[PDB]
C-alpha cells in the first residue's frame, strides 16, 4: 500500500541504525525523524537536488507544496519502492530504494516536475528537470506521462521525451533513450506499455508502440512498433 | 550579435521572475544583476563547477580572466544559444540554453579549458575538463577543436577526444563518443564537418571524416568516412 | 611500490603548484600537506563524495578506518595510477590520475565499498556504492571482484554487476555494462579476464567468460563466451 | 496587526529589490516568495542559525512546528518590528528589523526556544539558545519570560538569566547582563518592568525590581531595586 | 576522570536521542558514533571553527594530531566539563558543556592553539586564536597559561592576554579582559590565581596578582594586586 | 606605498607557506594567487561575510565594484596594516592584520559600506553593516566617518554610531561604544580626534569632543568633552 511501506521503512531504519553506528545520524535524518513518507522523501530530494544558487531549504518548500496539492505522488513513490523491491531480487530492504537508488530518486523528482508542468509552472519544471539530470543523470521531460511500479535500474543516461508515455510496471536500464526520429513537433515519442522491460543502451525513437510485456534487447534501436510479449533486438531492431 | 542575445535574455528573465515567485531569486542571481552575458555565464559556470576544494569564488576569477583575454568566447556562447533555439522547436526562450541545459554548459566550460590549453596552462585545463565531466557528465578534451552554433542535446555520456574537430552547426545527442581505435598518439579522432547531426549513443572512432550535413544513426559505430549529406547507420555503420 | 609513486606525486605537485598559482592551494590541500597516499586519497574521495547529508568530515573517517584495516587498498590505488599512466600516452604525470580522473576515483571508492561488504557492513557499502554513482556516474556493486592496474577511461555510464569479476590490467570505457540476462539470483554476471579492453558502450550480459586479452568493439552486445585474445564485435557480437 | 506589518514589508520589498539589483535575489528569497510573516521569519532564522551539523533545512522544520503549535510567537515578532521602527528614528522601513538586526533575530529565536522549554523539550531549547549565542551573540535562557515591543539594539553581548523577566516595550543595548549575584538556585534574576531602557554595558544582578519606565545609565552595576520612572547610574548604581 | 565522564556522556546521549527525535542525528554525529571523548570533541570543534577557506575536514586533521601528540588536552577537557557541572547549578547533564557551551568550546580550542604555539607552529596558532574569536567571540592569545576546572560562562567578549595566567577552578563571566596597561612588551597581564571568580564586564589590567579565591565585582577595573579571598569592586577597583 | 605593503605581504606569505604545510593552501588562496591587495582583501572579506543566502561569490563582485570606483579604500587598508604593525609590538608580520585580525576585517568591511552609503545604496550598506556585526561582532553605522591608521584591537563588542567621527591613528579596544545619550536624531555621537586611545569597555556618549591624543580608561562612561592629551577615567569619567 503506502502507510505500511512507511512503517516497514521506519522499522528497518531503526535496525539499520542499531547495526551501523557510522550511519545512525543518516537514518535519523532521512527517515526516523519524519512522520510520513512524504516528509522523508522531500527531505531527501531537496538535499540531493540542492546547489549553491538554489539551496535545499528553498527546494523543500517547493516539493512539500506539490505533496500537499497532490498526495497521489507519494502513493506512486510507495508503489515504486514495492516494484524495485519485488523486481530486483538483489534488493531485500524496503528502505533501499528510498535511500540509495538514484533511478528511484529521479522518478520521484520527475513526478514533482510533472505536477508543476500540469500546473503551467514551466520554468520551475524545467529548472528541476535539468537539476534532476545533474544530480541523477536522468533527463525526463516534465510532460511525459509515467505510471507507477516503475524501476529505473542503475539509471545513468536515461533520457525521456516530452511526449513519451510509460505505463505501469515498466523497467528501464541505464542508457536508454525514449526519443524522437526528427519530426520537430507533435506526438513524436514512444508509447511504452505496461510490463515492458528495456535493456541497457536501447534507443527507442518515434511515436511508436512498445506492446505490453515486450522485451527490448540491449543497444537495440527500435524504430518500428513492437508486438506485445515479443522480444525485439538488433540495429535497427527486429523481432527475434 | 552577442549584445542582442543578452537583451532578449534579460527581458525574458524579468517576466519569468514575474510569473514565478519561487524562482525569482534565481533569475535575479543568474541574470538580472549582471550587466552582460559574460558576467552571467561566469556566475553560472563557477557555481555549477564549484566543489569543496575549489569553490565558486575561486573558479569565477579563472573564468573571468579567460573572457577578458579572449572576448570571442562569449560570442560563441551567444551563437550556441541561437543554435539550440533555432534547432529545437521545444526551446522558445533565449534564456533556456543558458540557465538550464547542461550540454550548453559543458560546451561553454570547455571553451575556457581550450583557451587555457592553448596558453599552456594545462593543469588548470585538466582540472576544469574533469570537473566538467563530474558536473555535466560530458568529457571534452581541452585540445578538441570546436566551432560554434553547437548543440549537445541532453548531453549525458558525451565523450570527445583530444584530436577531434567539430565545425559549426553540429548537433550531438547523449551517449556519443568521438574517439579512437587505439593508435595511442597523433591524429586519431574524428573530423565532424558542418551541419552534421549525430544520433544518440553513436560511437565514431578514428581520424576519419564525417561529412557536412551527414546524418549518423543512433548506436551506430562509425569506423569509416561518411560522405557529405549521407546517412550512416548500423554496427558497423554502412551508408544507408 | 607505493612510496615511490607517492614520491613522484609530491615532486610533481611542487612543480605543478609553481607553474599555476591559481591552482597552488589545490595541489597543497590535495597533495603536499599529506604524508602518504592514503591521506591524499582519503581527503580527495571524502571531498568528492561529500553531500549535505553526509559531509566530507564524516566520510573521511570511514575511508581512513578502511585504509587502516587494510593498508593494501592504497597499494592497489598506486597500481591503478601506474596503469592509467602507461596505458594512455596522454597521461604523462603520476599525479594526474589521482587528482582528476573520475574513473580512477570511482574505482578506489569502490575498493572501500568492497572492504565494507566483506566486513558485513552493507548498509554503508550500499550508501557509498550509490554516492559513487551520483558523484562519478559509475555504478559498481560492492560485491564485484576487481583486481589492480585497472583503467576506467572517461567512465561515464559504467555499471558493474554484483557477481562480476574484473581481473588485472583491464581497461573499460564509457557506457559499458557488465550485467545479467535476467536470471534473478546467483552467478549471473561477466567474468572479465586479465588484459581485456572493452570499447565504448558495449554491454556484456550473463555469467560468461571474456578471455584474457580479448577486445570488445564499441556498442557490442556480448551474450556468448569470448575466446582469449579474440576480438568480438556486433549486436549481438560475433568472434571477429 | 501581523497582516498589516506583513503587507508593508512586502511592499517595501518590491521597491527595495527594484532599487538595488545586487540585492534583489536576497529580497526575493527572504520576503517576496513567502505568503506570510512566519514563512519569511522561519527562512531567515533557519538560514542564520544553520551550521554543518544542523543545516537550514533541519532547523526550519522545527521553527515551523513551533509557529504552528503557537501562532502567537509570530504576532510578537510583528509587534517587535513595530517597536524598533518606532523607538529607533533611524529605522524607517518595517522590513529593516526583520532582515538585518541581529537583536531582533535573537529575540524571535529565543521565542522559539521559550515555547520548546515550556513543552519540556529542553535539549532542543538548549541547542538553540546556544546557537543563537553563536550566531547573534545574545545569550538568553529559554526559561526567561520576555514580552513584546522589545528592542535589543546592536545587541552584541546581551545575556539574560534563567529567572529574568522583561515586560513590554523595554530597550536593551549591547553588553548588558541581567544576571545573578551568586544564590545558585531559585528566583535570582532581575524583574525588568515595562518601558525600561537599559544603556550599554550595564550589569543588573539579583532578584530585584527595575521599575516601570526606569532608565539605567551605561556601565552601571545595579544591585538594588529601581523605583519607577527613576534613573540609576554608577558603579554600583544609585538613583540619580 | 576522562573515561568515566565519557561513559556518562555516551549514556545521556543515547537517552537524549530517544527523547528528542528531531535531535537524534545531532547526538549520533556529535557523540554516539565516536569511540572516545577526543573523537567527539574534535568533530565538534572542527565543525564549529570551519569556514569556506579552511573547511572542517582540514581542521579536524590538525586537532587530532594535537590530541595524539598530547592526550592530556582531552583530560583537561573532561575536568572542565566536570567544573561547569558542579559550578553551574543550572546544568544537570555532563553532555551539555561539551555540546552547547561556547565558552567550554572556546577554552578547548585554545588548548590546541597553546599546544601549536609551544611547538612554535605560530601561524596555525594565530589562525585558530582568531577563528576562535570569530566563532565563539572569545579571544585568548595562544601563549596564555590556563589550567583546568575552568568555566567561561556565557563568554561573549572575554579577551585574554599573551602573558596571562589563569590557574585551576577559575570562573570568568562574559565581557572580561585580562589585559595590559600599556608597557608594550614583557610580562604584562594578570596572574589569576586558583579559585578566582571574575564578574561580568570586569577589566583586569596589568601584571598584577588576583589572589586565590578572590571575587571581582561586575564592571570593576582591577589595576592593583588583589588579596586572596577578598572582594574587589569599582572603577577603579578597591577591596569590598 | 600600498604596493610595498603588498610586496612585503607576498614575501612573508611565501615563507609562511613553506613553514606550515597545513596552512599552505590558505596562504595561497588568500594571498599568493592575487596580484594586488585589492584582490586579496576582497577575496578575504567576501568569504568571511558569506552566508547561505548571500554567498562569497555574490559579495566579492560587490566589493570589487567598490574598489574599482574608489581605489583609495585599498590605500586606507595598507595604512591600517602599518598602524597595527607598530602600535602592536606583538605584531611583526605585515600579513597578520590582513589575514587574522577581525577588527581590521571589520574596519575594511565598514569602508565598503561607507562608499555604498555616500552613493545612496543604503540597503546594500545596511545588509553589510549587519553582516559585519554577525561576522566580526563589530557594529559600525555606514555613515560614521572613519579615517586611517586605525586599530580596533580584539574588537568584540565595538559599536560605532551614525554621526561618530574617528580621525587617524586612533586605537579602540573591545567593548567600547561611541554612542548617544538619547537625542533620537541629528549630530549625536562622539568626535574622536587623532591619536586617541580608548580602553576596553568604555562607553563615550553624545556629540562630544575627545581631544587628540587623549587616553580613555577601561569601562569609563564619557559624558563630557575630553581635552587634548588628557586622560579620563571613571563612571562618569573625570579628568585624571
Amino acid at each position: 500500500m503506502t502507510l505500511d511501506v512507511w512503517q516497514h521503512i521506519r522499522q528497518e531504519a531503526k535496525e539499520l541504525a542499531e547495526n551501523e553506528p557510522m550511519l545512525a545520524s543518516f537514518f535519523h535524518s532521512t527517515i526516523l525523524k519524519h512522520q510520513n513518507l512524504g516528509g522523508a522523501l522531500s527531505y531527501l530530494l531537496a538535499n540531493k537536488l540542492a546547489n549553491p544558487i538554489m539551496p535545499a531549504i528553498s527546494l523543500r518548500e517547493i516539493i512539500e507544496e506539490a505533496y500537499q496539492s497532490n498526495p497521489s505522488i507519494i502513493d506512486c513513490a510507495a508503489c515504486d519502492i514495492q516494484a524495485v523491491r519485488h523486481r530486483d531480487p538483489a534488493v531485500e530492504l524496503w528502505s533501499t530504494p528510498l535511500l540509495y537508488l538514484k533511478g528511484f530518486h529521479a522518478i520521484q523528482s520527475y513526478r514533482i516536475t510533472h505536477y508543476l508542468w500540469n500546473q503551467n509552472r514551466k520554468s520551475l519544471a524545467l529548472y528541476l528537470q535539468n537539476q534532476i539530470s545533474v544530480a541523477f543523470d536522468v533527463d525526463i521531460h516534465p510532460a511525459a506521462k509515467i505510471g507507477h511500479g516503475i524501476m529505473f535500474d542503475h539509471a545513468t543516461g536515461i533520457v525521456v521525451g516530452e511526449t513519451s508515455v510509460i505505463e505501469n510496471d515498466v523497467s528501464i536500464l541505464q542508457g536508454v533513450t525514449l526519443g524522437g526520429t526528427g519530426k520537430e513537433s507533435g506526438d513524436r515519442h514512444p508509447k511504452v506499455r505496461e510490463g515492458v522491460m528495456i535493456g541497457a543502451g536501447a534507443k527507442i525513437l518515434g511515436n511508436i508502440e512498445v506492446g505490453k510485456y515486450a522485451k527490448i534487447g540491449a543497444n537495440s534501436v527500435v524504430l518500428n512498433p513492437v508486438p506485445e510479449y515479443a522480444t525485439a533486438a538488433g540495429v535497427p531492431a527486429r523481432i527475434v
